[PDB]
């Protein structure tokens, strides 16, 4: 039955890597949601871990795959909990990296791809930093 294996990255990974599947299709209602349930459902630390797969999708060359990202880090922000949001934002550059993102005119669409991720980004830290008012430590 069971056995090991070097680690448990398969399952976090998995459920990220779908949602940004390389495919222009809009990722599917359902398919965020478990990933909502799975957040509250798990410890901080499958939070923190969620966190890393979401900011390595960003790194993936292709346009679509960083827009894929950016709706799915504000789908999942304000209803997964707190934790993710706290998290979210200590990595929030990957997010204001792409409000000059021009990428390169893809041939077939004619720099279009590449907008949906630039417009989503603006949304998104606007989601990450969905606070009206906050706090932070003293200067000295």
């Amino acid at each position: 039955g069971s056995s090991g294996s070097s680690g448990e990255s398969y399952w976090r990974s998995r459920m990220i890597d779908a949602v940004t599947s390389d495919e222009d299709k809009v990722a599917p209602v359902y398919k965020l949601e478990e990933i909502c349930d799975l957040l509250r459902s798990s410890h901080v630390s499958i939070v923190k871990e969620f966190s890393e797969f979401i900011l390595k999708r960003l790194d993936n060359k292709s346009p679509i795959v960083k827009q894929k990202a950016l709706r799915l880090i504000k789908y999942a922000v304000g209803k997964s909990g707190s934790e993710f949001r706290r998290e979210m934002q200590r990595n929030s550059v990957a997010v204001r990296n792409l409000f000059h993102y021009k990428g390169h005119p893809d041939p077939l669409k004619g720099d279009a791809l590449n907008k949906a991720v630039r417009e989503t980004a603006h949304e998104t830290i606007s989601a990450i930093f969905s606070e009206e008012n906050g706090s932070g430590p003293s200067s000295g």
